[PDB]
């Protein structure tokens, strides 16, 4: 289902890459984005595939995409373009400097000050939901454990219900990975109707939830409005329910198969963050990108205003020019480099929440369950699109092994 080649592109940069069913999934959503960086791939290449779009595949230029904002627009970051241009999140569908202020108030609502403020609930909950686990021997560990940790942590931040969880996180999964059940605009219309209501309650009566602080929140010296604390809320959402949650599941899939990297973090647990950043690397999971202001000529490519531009944050850490045997997990590389959580001003607001949640997720798991695998003869099934994820991952392990704390 290829759009017809616009008439700037040369056809030897034509490469069919479809973002939201890559050819090459069964062998894994990294590897099936990985074949973007073959030999026989241009560095920056026009998929005909969602509507036609490039594809920068080199850590390079998509680091300088992402730092030029001037002619790389974050007004449609979402690929299909109908995605892109109801996308009104902000900060992320705004450019530097209108999303200065903006950014401001995210980091007040779910950046270090924050994470500080919930790390005793954090540590209880993994704990929690971990020793409830550790004695059935087995687990679906995407329902049991990667969405509710970080779900109800956000739900907890934000003080809304976990009544909310299952609706809501459908209505993010269809903006990230959709069904087809329902248009980008659709998804995010129900997720606006959720918030509205929540919002005019709480600028009336005053919280010390994150969406209070948001709708009661100050931009260019002025109280920030119903529809912009709305369309703030939304990105909070999306980024509490569709990030971490995913990424734990590659994670727990990859340390499923190997006991030789548990037991390096289990017998030195200080080396536990960076080899969060390099589990970060490997199975970075996330790819928006932006929009030419204008016609622009990149590292000898004409690309035209309103052309779309996927610039896949997944891909500069896979790059063999950035870390050598990039598909191997080293705990010891001297230097983990990757663009997991973003690149330039829209850098990842939620990225000390995210590596805190990872970082207590390992701990935690290790500690009383270091002995477990992926149940016999179960195929890990990965799906791919702005946000990649894993559709089940069952594990199984001897209780006898385990250890409560
Ligand atoms: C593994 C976990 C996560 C990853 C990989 C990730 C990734 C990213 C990326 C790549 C961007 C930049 C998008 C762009 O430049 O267009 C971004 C922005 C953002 N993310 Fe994260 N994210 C994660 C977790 C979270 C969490 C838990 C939150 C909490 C709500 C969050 C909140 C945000 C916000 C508010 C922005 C917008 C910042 C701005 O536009 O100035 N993220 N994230
Ligand atoms: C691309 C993202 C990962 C980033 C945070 C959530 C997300 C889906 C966005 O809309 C911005
Ligand atoms: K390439
Ligand atoms: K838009």
């Amino acid at each position: 289902n290829l759009a017809p080649l616009p008439p700037h592109v040369p056809e030897h940069l034509v490469f069919d890459f479809d973002m939201y069913n890559p050819s090459n999934l069964s062998a894994g959503v990294q590897e099936a984005w990985a074949v973007l960086q073959e030999s026989n791939v241009p560095d920056l290449v026009w998929t005909r595939c969602n509507g036609g779009h490039w594809i920068a595949t080199r850590g390079q230029l998509i680091r300088e995409a992402y730092e030029d904002y001037r002619h790389f627009s974050s007004e449609c970051p979402f690929i299909p373009r109908e995605a892109g241009e109801a996308y009104d999140f902000i900060p992320t569908s705004m450019d530097p400097p209108e999303q200065r202020q903006f950014r401001a108030l995210a980091n007040q609502v779910v950046g270090m000050p924050v994470v500080d403020k919930l790390e005793n609930r954090i540590q209880e909950l993994a704990c929690s939901l971990i020793e409830s686990l550790r004695p059935q021997g087995q687990c679906n560990f995407t329902e049991d454990y990667a969405e509710p940790f970080p779900i109800r942590i956000f739900m907890l931040l934000a003080g809304l219900p976990e009544e909310d969880i299952p609706h809501l996180g459908y209505l993010t999964n269809q903006m990230t990975r959709p069904d087809g059940s329902m248009t980008f605009a659709e998804a995010k219309e129900a997720l606006y109707d959720y918030l509205i209501p929540i919002i005019e309650q709480r600028r009336q009566k005053p919280g010390t939830d994150a969406i209070s602080i948001v709708a009661n929140g100050q931009v260019n010296g002025r109280p920030i409005t119903s529809d912009e604390a709305k369309r703030m809320c939304g990105l909070l959402l999306v980024g509490g329910l569709d990030t971490v949650v995913n990424f734990l599941s590659f994670s727990m899939e990859f340390l499923a198969k190997s006991p030789e990297h548990r037991q390096e973090l289990i017998e030195r647990p200080e080396r536990i963050p960076a080899a969060c950043e390099e589990l970060l690397r490997r199975f970075s999971l996330v790819a928006d990108g932006r929009i030419l202001t204008s016609d622009y000529e990149f590292h000898g490519v004409q690309l035209k205003k309103g052309d779309q531009i996927l610039l896949p944050q997944m891909l500069s850490g896979l790059d063999e020019r950035e870390n050598a045997a990039p598909m191997h997990v080293d705990f010891s590389r001297q230097k983990v480099s990757h663009t997991t959580f973003g690149h330039g001003s829209h850098l990842c607001a939620g990225q000390h929440l995210a590596r805190r949640e990872i970082i207590v997720t390992l701990k935690e798991w290790l500690t009383r369950i270091p002995d477990f695998s992926i149940a016999p003869g179960a195929q890990i099934q990965h799906k791919s699109g702005i946000v990649s994820g894993v559709q089940a991952l069952p594990l199984v392990w001897d209780p006898a092994t385990t250890k409560a704390v």
